[PDB]
């Protein structure tokens, strides 16, 4: 008991795995119990330390053929009715009294114990039942930037249309509007520097403050360009308006009112579309906790000769070593060991397939599957987090926590901008009072600030400085935020009407850069539903009446064969409806017999024996060369196959195997064309794996894969600089499907598969992908086209701005401000709407594509792995 011991297991993929070694380590003396975990690969040994040494332990598994390495509880709860100290203390001291508990506090102010203990002596029922017996229960215990920027866009639109609107009716013609309150400002002037200044205060706190944080980044994006070049408009504007105040100037002096909220109002338009198109809602974690099952049976004593009675207990509060009933129908509520029962379970979750699994006393059961075929005691081994549920849970949310956000091309461009624009509007300023000082002609000629009283030196300081900001003012882009978010709806309305539902933006600015695309079998890329394949005549009865007298024998089966072998022979039969007289019995895992004499309904539209070639040997019944034969290559296939025998004599032999999907070679092919590699990753058996990626022609091929494992693989094609992009529609995929750089969910997979993938394929249409991968093409490009339409406009206005093109005539005029911006929104606009004419490449462009290219794999080429290590054959 004392000196328990930790050991590291890895090598292992199978639950049979670990009863193998559990039992074997039992067996051996000195050995009193053992526990391990299948995903964790973490082991406790309890033995006596005078027999054995963990050195023996870890040799003795290591010969098992996993290697082992040797290496080194707390509860919460509330309760009611903590309204004295002195309850407290009580129940302080009766827990540290009772063993196994090294510490107990309660706190008064807010009713809250926190209790760590032994969890092999001690457990939260001890606790709980203590404190009830005492006298008192106890019981165990993104938006918000969419809002702020809708915020600064509606209060930059609201105080922001009415300045342009004047700005408009001062360029048509409004003598009024140039009338002067006092001698420096106007009517116009006036009513500009209050609309200026509340959108500045309102719409651009939201701006300053993410600046702000951006300066503390040690990063300098759109939102700094914006709060460097609307602050320094105001306060130009501001000072100047005050010094003609001061001056009693005859004229009031033009200001730049107008650019602050002009700016304010698109990138805030343009920050909040981004944000929309941003957000997604991730509901895979909801989901996995949903499969865990609520509560469990509790079953006292043992299942032996003594059961007193039962309880019902949450999942939560049950602790290893007690018997839980688990009833037919019923989620397992913890890992454990079957004592006392047999039945059958699914084990999707883990393994991904939906063939059943026999479970018999000794065998061990995964938390979260679906029992059937009867009623099982199980002893718990593993609860909680230890649950290899909970470890997809992990699993899932580390991927999650692992992804970053994706830096906007927009933030990129602004960060070289910013530096650009300085140094463009430094180098205006300078030239400008140079060219004034050495000569002075030359603003004589172009400006008319000549004539005001002022000295020289003012007049040349006040028109360099007015033309550098003119500078800064035109060198802004205003469509520059919207380049991106209308790209991204377009294409995500796009690929909407063909069928693809994109969640957020990433997936379209990501597809493109996809290098590595791993399959799931199952599912993704052959039907789920098993189907016959082959059905073969071994006294020559014709081939459909023992179809039908096949169904007839197998209506009532349960087994999915059973439902796959009647559905066929209905399709091949007229099938208007099955016999009425029929006799059945099965054997579990056996075989069945069953009773036919309604044979002339058969005819219309006496025994059946359905089994395993185990059936036929303990029936009596030989087996030929050539049956075996072909039994065999049927099972090198991969195919499950199954023999009709006909009042004790052999008559058919049916096979049922999965089909794969019809356009899954040419998706295949195609990515492989495209210079995409393909995987095929899944947990079933290795010859199964590799016989559907031989009909599919995947060289890479990766079986009995536990859902860590596939996280690893991911883990190490990004380790190799590529982007990857795993295709699934199973729970084992989620957590691949999260650490995926791209994750496409099926159609008809799990809830938890669609919550996890960022793509979503409602035709489940396999060659979809690679339009995923081709219509994010289609985005990018535009995207760079339309940041090309958010700049040019305003880079053309940067020379006229400056004066370099004024000897030739050519001077900056006010309307043009307005101008820049009207066009470089419109064309931006315009070039991200004419994505709807995509139109998705037909398939028959694919086959024609690789009509002759296209060329079936041998079975030889392909190379399967097993596990991650590749340890077995
Ligand atoms: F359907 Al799988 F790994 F085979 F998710
Ligand atoms: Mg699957």
């Amino acid at each position: 008991a004392p000196e328990k011991c930790f050991l590291q297991i890895t090598g292992m993929t199978c639950i049979s795995c670990v009863s193998n070694i559990e039992r074997n380590l039992k067996k051996k003396d000195g050995i009193v119990s053992v526990l391990v975990a299948l995903m964790s690969g973490k082991a406790e040994v309890k033995f006596y330390p005078d027999r054995i040494e963990p050195l023996e332990i870890a040799q003795l598994v290591e010969d098992l053929g996993f290697g082992a390495s040797v290496m080194e509880g707390n509860v919460e709860l509330i309760i009611t009715g903590m309204t004295c100290a002195s309850c407290v203390h009580n129940i302080e001291s009766r827990l540290m009294r009772t063993p196994g508990i090294l510490q107990a506090s309660v706190a008064l102010a807010t009713c809250k114990a926190q209790v760590k203990f032994d969890p092999e002596i001690v457990g939260p029922r001890d606790i709980i039942r203590i404190i009830e017996g005492i006298g008192f229960q106890a019981s165990l215990a993104h938006k918000e930037e969419i809002k702020q920027w809708r915020n600064s866009f509606l209060f930059s639109l609201l105080f922001g249309i009415p300045v342009i609107i004047l700005m408009i009716y001062m360029l048509a013609a409004t003598m009024v509007l140039d009338r002067n309150i006092v001698p420096g400002l106007s009517i116009i002037n006036l009513v500009f520097f209050i609309l200026c200044t509340f959108v500045q205060t309102l719409g651009g706190r939201y701006f300053y403050v993410q600046a702000y944080k951006s300066l503390k980044h040690k990063a300098t994006n759109m939102d700094v360009l914006i709060v460097l070049a609307t602050t320094i408009a105001y306060i130009y504007s501001v000072v100047i308006l005050t010094v003609a105040m001061v001056e009693k100037a005859d004229k009031s002096p033009e200001t730049f009112f107008d650019t602050p909220p002009m700016l304010f109002m698109f990138i805030a338009l343009g920050r909040w579309l981004e944000h929309i198109a941003k957000s997604k809602t991730s509901e895979a974690l909801a989901k996995l906790i949903s499969l865990q099952a609520t509560e469990a049976a509790v079953v006292t004593f043992g299942a032996n000769q003594i059961i007193l009675r039962e309880e019902q207990v949450a999942v939560e509060l049950v602790q290893r070593g007690d018997i839980v009933k688990v009833v037919p129908g019923g989620k397992f509520p913890v890992d454990g060991k079957v004592i006392e029962g047999t039945s059958m379970a699914d084990e999707s979750l883990i393994t991904g397939e939906p063939m059943p699994v026999r479970k018999k006393p000794g065998s061990m059961v995964i938390a979260g599957s679906i029992n059937a075929h009867g009623t099982v005691l199980v002893e718990a081994t593993h609860v909680g987090s230890e649950t290899t549920l909970a470890q997809i849970v992990k699993l899932v949310e580390e991927a999650q926590m692992s992804k970053a956000p994706i830096q906007q091309l927009a933030d990129k461009i602004s960060g070289y901008f910013v530096p650009f624009i300085i140094i463009i509007s430094v180098v205006t300023l300078v030239t400008w009072i140079i060219i004034g000082f050495v000569n002075f002609d030359i603003i004589i000629k172009y400006f008319p600030s000549y004539s005001k009283n002022i000295s020289k030196t003012e007049v040349i300081i006040r028109v360099a400085f007015q033309t550098s900001i003119t500078v800064l003012s035109i060198a802004c882009p205003c469509a520059l935020g919207l380049a991106t978010p209308t790209a991204v709806m377009v294409g995500t309305g796009v690929a909407a009407q063909n069928g693809i539902l994109i969640k957020g933006g990433e997936p379209l600015e990501m597809a493109h850069k996809i290098k590595a695309v791993m399959f799931d079998k199952t599912g993704t890329i052959t039907h789920g539903v098993p189907k016959v394949m082959r059905v073969l005549l071994l006294v020559k009865m014709p081939l459909k009446r023992m179809l039908a007298v096949v169904g007839t024998a197998e209506a009532s089966s349960e087994h999915p064969l059973g439902m796959a072998v009647t559905k066929y022979c209905k399709e091949e039969l007229g099938t208007e409806l099955l016999g009425y007289c029929t006799d059945f019995q099965a054997v579990p895992g056996c075989g069945i017999s069953c009773k036919v004499n309604n044979i002339e309904s058969v005819l219309v539209q006496h025994t059946v024996l359905i089994g395993n070639r185990e059936w036929m040997r303990r029936n009596g019944l030989h087996i030929s060369t050539d049956v075996d034969e072909a039994m065999s290559s049927h099972e090198m296939k991969g195919q499950t196959a199954v023999l009709v025998a006909i009042d004790g004599e052999l008559c058919g032999m049916i096979a049922i195997a999965d089909t794969v999907k019809q356009e899954a070679a040419l998706a295949v092919h195609t990515l492989k064309s495209m210079g995409i590699d393909v995987v095929l990753i899944t947990g079933d058996n290795r010859k199964t794996a590799k016989a559907i990626a031989t009909q599919v022609g995947i060289k890479k091929v990766f079986a009995e894969v536990l859902p860590s494992h596939k996280v690893a693989k991911v883990q190490a094609l990004q380790s190799d600089n590529k982007r990857v992009a795993m295709v699934g529609d199973g729970v084992n995929d989620s957590p691949a499907l999260a650490r995926a750089d791209v994750g496409i969910a099926i159609g008809t997979g799990t809830d938890v598969a669609i919550e996890a993938a960022d793509i979503v394929l409602i035709r489940n249409d396999l060659l979809d992908v690679v339009a995923s991968i081709h219509l994010s093409k289609r985005t990018v490009r535009r995207i760079r086209l339309n940041f090309v339409f958010a700049l040019i406009y305003n880079l053309l206005g940067i020379p006229i701005a400056a004066g370099v093109f004024m000897p030739a005539g050519l001077v900056l005029q006010p309307w043009m401000g307005s101008a820049a911006m009207a066009a470089s929104s419109v064309s931006v606009v315009l070039s991200s709407l004419q994505l709807k004419c995509y139109r998705k490449p037909d398939s028959d462009r694919y086959e024609a594509r690789a009509q002759g290219h296209m060329k079936p794999l041998t079975p030889s080429q392909i190379s399967v792995h097993i596990g991650m290590d590749d340890r077995w054959r």
